[PDB]
């Protein structure tokens, strides 16, 4: 059996590898190289431009924290935007909320959606929900043109090198701010505290120019570089996103594997070195 | 430049790799294969039997959490035992406490100590402290023969495959219980929640047979498998180890890079799936 190895200039001098049971699908889409394989111990794996996007074994950690942090704080979220997220993980978690009336998703690469529907049925199941509306477009452009405002925006993007380049700048955060309701919230994929402090500082700086409360949370997930990835958390009120307003007690949430009421707040308790780096932004 | 890759049957189907700037030292000791190299991005790395023991870039996460969790809960710790810990990381953190009167360390492999003194001077600096007493012995035997009792025991061991095999059983926890003061605490290296739930359940079961309060905490550290490692936390009172009794405010602690008052308690807030697995032990 051969091994898949994840290299990037975004994490120089380190690599994570997974043993390949079998390769399932490969293509070059309009935007990126796509690889799907069954790993020996992590289930099926989606790879975009050589970077692990998700695995079956651990995706719930990232999808549950990204979704349930803002969705338990927002009082009565009706309209939600997912930026990126073609795999459907975020949408799957959002559909658990009966109060949600509309879920828009803006994914740049339609190939990702169709690959997820074929190879990852338990992740992409949310596309069958009638509330879900799909837009195939660079979210940077979508957000410039949208007429609606949202209660929650979830930026489920890949890394700043690649198609997600347009999502890691000041202008993007202006577009997010404007596309949110006066009491709206945004959470965004915001990299690893172990290797990406420069990016984290930059992103916090962008968010603070517009949002009155900007916070950072950490998620444990073994198949992202350094075994963790952060959530940049953006609020227009000053109460912020650290404290949930509701408990997820209905039958739809009985299946949760990572998120709970207590670890919501725990995720925001950061290592000393990180607090020091971000204090004067 | 070549790469070092970490394989083990303890984590099948996955591997973490570090690019090698230069190899510094290799030997087969009485107990294990020893490798020291300068990595390109993680500083110097100590490898025992092909398993990463520490790197300069991140060791503070594990050494600070392992030490300061029990040491901020124990009221006036005077006598502390470190089991394993030849590298000196735990001892370095313990020496910051002026109230400590004695630190015993029982390391099986004297080669590890001497390698750390040569190649890792900023980790092994605690050996110069006059309170430190070194024992070269299997801790399983040391703990059977010791006459003293301790306020805190820190089990800084490697994995159950290898010399640390004697430290992952019921009899060992009996020896720990007996070697502790009536209000003593023990913390022990207890593997990754992402891949080692069987071991975690077993270890909790062993501890619960003797300790009235058994708790589990998680540490983010990129160079241990799955990017995290747990602390098994053992108390003879029922108050447990989740809440520190003191703040580390003196000049000796100004340098802390991970541990703080808030993340002490946060470390014990575990993912939903783990809580479910351990609930009926
Ligand atoms: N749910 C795990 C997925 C991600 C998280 C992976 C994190 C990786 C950590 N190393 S990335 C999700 C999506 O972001 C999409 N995307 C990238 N750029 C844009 C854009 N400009 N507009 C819209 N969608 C975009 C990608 O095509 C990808 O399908
Ligand atoms: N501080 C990071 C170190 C460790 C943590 C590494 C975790 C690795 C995660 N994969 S292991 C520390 C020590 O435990 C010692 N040791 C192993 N078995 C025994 C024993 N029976 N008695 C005494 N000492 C022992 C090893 O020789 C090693 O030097």
């Amino acid at each position: 059996k051969k091994w898949f190895s994840e290299f990037s200039i975004m994490w120089p001098g380190q690599a994570f590898s997974l043993k390949i049971k079998k390769i399932l699908y490969e293509t070059k889409s309009k935007y990126q190289n796509v690889l799907v394989f069954e790993s020996t111990t992590y289930g099926k794996v989606l790879v975009l431009d050589g970077v692990i996007q998700l695995t079956e074994k651990d995706e719930f950690a990232y999808h549950e924290m990204m979704t349930h942090v803002p969705m338990t704080v927002s009082k009565e979220p009706k309209n939600v935007l997912v930026v990126g997220g073609g795999d459907g993980g975020i949408i799957r978690e959002l559909c658990k909320y009966k109060s949600v009336e509309n879920i828009d998703i803006c994914e740049i690469d339609e190939t990702v959606i169709e690959v997820s529907k074929i190879y990852f049925k338990n992740i992409s199941c949310g596309y069958e929900d009638k509330r879900v509306n799909v837009f195939i477009e660079d979210a940077s452009k979508f957000l410039e043109n949208v007429t609606n405002t949202y209660d929650v925006i979830i930026v489920d993007s890949s890394d700043p090198i690649g198609p997600a380049e347009t999502l890691f700048n000041q202008n993007f955060y202006e577009k997010i701010y404007n596309a949110l309701k006066p009491n709206g919230y945004c959470v965004a994929q915001c990299e690893s505290l172990w290797i990406h402090v420069g990016t984290i500082k930059n992103m916090i700086g962008y968010a603070k120019k517009l949002f009155k409360k900007v916070e950072y949370a950490n998620i444990s997930i073994p198949t992202y570089p350094c075994g963790c990835i952060g959530i940049l958390c953006c609020s227009k009120t000053d109460t912020g996103l650290t404290k949930p307003n509701k408990k997820l007690e209905s039958k739809e949430f009985a299946d949760l594997k990572y998120y709970n009421y207590e670890n919501h707040s725990a995720a925001f308790k950061l290592p000393a070195f990180l607090l020091k780096e971000i204090e004067n932004i």
